[PDB]
């Protein structure tokens, strides 16, 4: 019950908000059915219009009109925002020269720059350079301010999830918006995009911008704007909110505006149609620049300029069907579209089978436009299975494409020529990010970044402490002229042990066996010296990584690899190696084809035993560091220690056998050299985070041995290739992967083929950030550079995307 008979009597979209059953003013009444009677009447007045004529100025007040022209607005605040220029002979903002701004230039009382986040739904990056010619003031914002070529959304790439990302700094697994649609199974509720239970709180997780602004002392603005509120108005509602007693006025403010996604929805991202839509969000944004110009905030506010995710041409006759796939179609509910999500109709249903769903889905028709997911096996990058409200079966939909249940749910809703949700890697879903004012730097180009990022940024940016988020504190400080984050490096907890030679070859009964004893003084002090890590500085270029968490390791060092050993997990953490330009494949000898061989440095109960790889007939072994890179015969030798052994199924070791015999060398013949780490992952419970030993739910056959869920590597080298990578002056480049240990190749449709057709395309599609390899081991790269740290830290946010430009 609302009681809609108080006022919004000077109440016009009040920043705080009252208990019902008093009635409301608040931007946020509309949605809920509780404004004041006379909310339309004092709060969206639009009585001539929105903008200042030569005979309105200087006029007499009257209280109806949208905005004012009278002598008195501006110390009202309540001016139309082209009214100095109408009455008063000033230029337009964007008729201005830009000219740096070195300080903020703020009136009295202004305790810190303002910071408006103006939020365009569905802005696709490239539109930027393709609309530049009818967006002028967007054109001078992103020229003169700081700019990306564009900023990654999260997956889904879908609005609420987008949003709340960038209110909170976290992916949408943890935020627990994960979609435009979703059932909470603790709850047993839905949320959907239209009605009433998205309002609900207890959707909304983490700690959005605006809550902590309000917990530290920083007031905030109203983020959320209904639909029924012009943009004039909201634009106008911000400028009046600037125009408070320095007691009242916030600090933190957003515009939002549904275009140009509405739009482009209807006429697909490109449609002759989009070119209004953008003309209309271009002169909003003068809108608000001249409003800020006739305050006097111009060169004082910090604007940022942002999308929420970009949009791809979609239509009806792109839909594949799952009623072409599944013969049990009616018990199961699909979430559809451009991702599909898929559970049980009935938990009463026993007969229903995950399995033999997935199974019913892969690789059934040759140019299936959507693969089949469990949830914890969708590549790590995307960060979506740690939450209940995502279901255990996913579907990753080609871009272009949608999937639906049965073809009457897609003539009974061709309407929609664009649509948005694919994998956020794809190139036309990426979006915008700008930054202008006297804390973002002045013409400065960034290079692409995540959208989780922000948070930090606008935390910075406001002088408030972030809530713990999943941004990386510091790998954006390059956006910014002042206030940067000056993060330092996590101390490592555990510190490695470095064990000689203390076990005698008897002392091992592990089932392992080599034909190795085939027998100088010359290089009898070489080997030794290789053993005590002489060779060290050429194959750990960057420092070891350090462990930060407690645990019992060893230092262990080679002549072609270093490698840091687990006595706990029984196999490598890491395993480091530089492969030079010039570097040559050999084969591995007959000889030596099953050799595995005792590492007298480390004791028989710390090592793996082969009689277990026997025993276990789903379960075979490879090696970190691959024997077919060995610097020399002898040096071979080392590659077969069982100290570089880690459990493998067949089906995954033809993926990683071309990975080390194939690629690597490719790389670095590519790249000039390429330093190499490699290492397992176990993350069983599929949040990202690296599992301790009693979380492992896999073993070796009869062992101790724990089996990955999944492998990594980071390929290193010089960003300037005409150095070689292990002589490099500057600026390092970067890219990682983290594949799935899985049994089979189901994932890959052409794995029958040779591996020349499908494995460099599967470790694309996996491709990783490095600071993604770091929460999923505790381990932390790149400690011992000679380069600074935030850089450092922009350098493990990259993800190289293998998607053109
Ligand atoms: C991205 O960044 C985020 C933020 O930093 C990282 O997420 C954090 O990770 C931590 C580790 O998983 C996690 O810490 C846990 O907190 C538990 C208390 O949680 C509540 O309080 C916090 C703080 O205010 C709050 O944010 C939480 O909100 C979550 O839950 C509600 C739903 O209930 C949601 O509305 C909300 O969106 C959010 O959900 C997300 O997180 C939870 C996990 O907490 C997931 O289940 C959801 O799917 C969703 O993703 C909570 O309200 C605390 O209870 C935990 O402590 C247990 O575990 C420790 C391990 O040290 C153990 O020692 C403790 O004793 C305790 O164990 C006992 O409970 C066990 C489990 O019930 C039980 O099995 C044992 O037997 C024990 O008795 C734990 O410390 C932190 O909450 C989240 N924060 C957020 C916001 O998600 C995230 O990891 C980053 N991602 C990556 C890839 O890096
Ligand atoms: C910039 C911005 C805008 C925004 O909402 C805008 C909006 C959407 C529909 N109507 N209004 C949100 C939430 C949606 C989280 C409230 C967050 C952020 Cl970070
Ligand atoms: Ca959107
Ligand atoms: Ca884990
Ligand atoms: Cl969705
Ligand atoms: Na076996
Ligand atoms: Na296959
Ligand atoms: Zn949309």
């Amino acid at each position: 019950w609302t009681a809609t008979s108080g006022s919004c009597k000077g109440r016009c979209f009040e920043l705080q908000e009252v208990g019902p059953p008093d009635c409301r003013c608040d931007n946020l009444c509309k949605s809920y059915s509780s404004c004041c009677h006379d909310f339309d009447e004092l709060c969206l007045k639009t009585a001539r219009g929105w903008e200042c004529t030569k005979d309105r100025c200087g006029e007499v007040r009257n209280e109806e009109n949208a905005c004012h022209c009278s002598e008195d607005c501006l110390s009202r605040g309540d001016c139309c925002t082209n009214y100095q220029v109408v009455c008063k002979g000033e230029s337009h903002w964007v008729d201005d020269d830009c000219e740096e701004i070195k300080v903020p230039e703020c009136p009295a009382g202004f305790v810190r720059p303002p910071l408006i986040i103006f939020s365009v739904d569905g802005f696709r990056a490239s539109y930027m350079k393709k609309g530049s010619k009818v967006m002028p003031n967007i054109e001078k914002l992103r020229s003169c301010g700081t700019h990306a070529p564009y900023m990654r959304p999260v997956y889904p790439t879908k609005t609420f999830p987008n949003l709340y990302t960038l209110a909170t700094g976290l992916y949408p697994e943890s935020h627990g918006i994960v979609g435009n649609s979703m059932y909470d199974p603790v709850f047993d509720a839905s949320f959907h995009l239209r009605g009433r239970e998205k309002f609900n709180h207890r959707w909304w997780g983490g700690q959005p911008l605006w809550i902590t602004a309000t917990k530290q002392g920083v007031r905030a603005g109203t983020f959320f704007w209904s639909v029924s509120i012009p943009h004039e108005r909201r634009i106008l509602t911000i400028l009046q909110w600037l125009s408070l007693p320095d007691n009242e006025r916030p600090s933190v403010y957003a515009f939002y505006s549904e275009q140009p996604d509405f739009s482009g929805h209807k006429y697909g991202p490109f449609g002759p149609e989009m070119t209004n839509p953008l003309r209309e969000i271009d002169k909003t944004v003068g809108q608000l620049m001249d409003g800020l110009k006739q305050l006097r905030l111009h060169r004082c506010v910090n604007v940022i300029f942002v999308g929420d995710h970009g949009m791809e041409d979609v239509t009806c006759d792109r839909t594949e069907f799952l009623s072409n796939y599944l013969t049990n179609v009616d018990d199961i509910t699909l979430v559809p579209g451009t991702l599909g999500r898929i559970r049980a109709k009935s938990i009463n249903n026993s007969k229903y089978d995950p399995k033999t769903i997935i199974a019913a889905l892969t690789c059934k028709k040759p140019d299936q436009h959507f693969k089949p997911y469990m949830k914890q096996h969708l590549p790590k990058r995307l960060h979506y299975a740690n939450n209940r409200r995502i279901e255990d079966i996913h579907l990753l939909v080609d871009r272009r494409w949608h999937v639906a249940r049965k073809p009457l749910d897609v003539y009974k809703k061709c309407f929609f020529q664009g649509d948005h949700g694919f994998d956020n890697k794809v190139n036309s879903m990426q979006t915008v990010f700008v930054g202008y004012g006297p804390t973002f730097k002045y013409r400065t180009k960034v290079p692409p970044f995540e959208n989780i990022e922000l948070y930090n940024v606008m935390c910075d940016l406001l002088g408030l402490k972030p809530a713990p988020n999943n941004g990386t504190h510091g790998s954006l400080n390059h956006l910014l002229r002042t206030n940067t984050f000056r993060p330092t490096m996590p101390d490592e907890v555990s510190r490695p042990n470095y064990p000689g030679i203390m076990y005698l070859q008897s002392e091992f009964d592990l089932g392992c066996t080599c034909d190795d004893k085939v027998e100088n003084k010359l290089e009898e002090l070489n080997k030794r010296l290789h053993t005590k890590g002489s060779t060290k500085e050429r194959h750990l270029l960057y420092g070891r990584p350090a462990v930060l968490y407690r645990t019992s390791y060893d230092i262990l060092y080679h002549t072609d690899f270093e490698s840091g050993y687990s006595e706990i997990f029984l196999m490598p953490l890491w395993t480091s190696y530089t492969i030079s330009k010039q570097a040559e494949v050999s084969s591995i000898p007959e000889h030596l084809t099953n050799c595995v061989r005792p590492d007298v440095r480390v004791s028989p109960g710390f090592s793996q035993n082969c009689l277990a790889y026997k025993n276990d007939k789903q379960m075979s072994y490879g090696f970190l560091f691959p024997p077919y890179l060995s610097s020399s015969p002898e040096a071979k030798y080392d590659a077969f220690l069982v100290t570089n052994m880690v459990p493998m199924y067949p089906a995954f070791k033809r993926v990683w056998a071309y990975f080390q015999r194939v690629l690597v060398k490719k790389y670095a013949s590519e790249r000039n050299g390429v330093n190499v780490i490699s290492g397992p992952i176990f993350d069983y419970n599929y949040d990202g985070l690296r599992d301790t030993e009693d979380e492992i739910k896999q073993y070796v056959e009869g062992s101790s041995i724990p089996v990955p869920t999944h492998y990594y590597s980071i390929i290193t080298s010089c960003l300037d290739f005409t150095q070689p990578a292990d002589k490099c002056d500057g600026p390092l480049s970067v890219s990682s992967f983290i594949l799935p240990h899985r049994p089979d190749n189901d994932e890959s449709c052409n794995s029958s083929e040779d591996e020349s057709k499908w494995v460099e395309e599967l470790m694309k599609m996996h491709t990783a950030r490095v600071r993604d390899i770091e929460h999923l081991t505790g381990l932390d790269f790149y400690r011992k550079t000679s380069r600074s740290y935030s850089e450092i830290l922009t350098l493990k946010t990259y993800l190289h995307t293998y998607e053109s430009e």
